[PDB]
């Protein structure tokens, strides 16, 4: 049921509460490693 | 130099362009696996 806006808002709140995650994601994205970030997080979530 | 607001806004734009990442992060966070998400992304970013 949750919409994309609700998912984004939930992640936004999580990033604010966990600055390490925000800083690590920005570092990976801004340094051109976002594709490795996508692949790694998707694989982890699919193996729940 | 980039501020927290700029980092968050950069991630927001990235999530919108890559729905898989948004969906995988929400799935991990909402199912109580956010700590594993933090640890995995931080380690990857530190090994750049």
């Amino acid at each position: 049921i949750p919409s994309s806006q609700e998912k984004i808002a939930t992640i936004h709140e999580y990033l604010l509460e966990h600055k390490e995650l925000e800083e690590a994601m920005f570092s990976l994205i801004s340094q051109g490693r976002g594709r490795s970030l996508i692949n790694m997080v998707v694989k982890s979530a699919l193996n729940i």
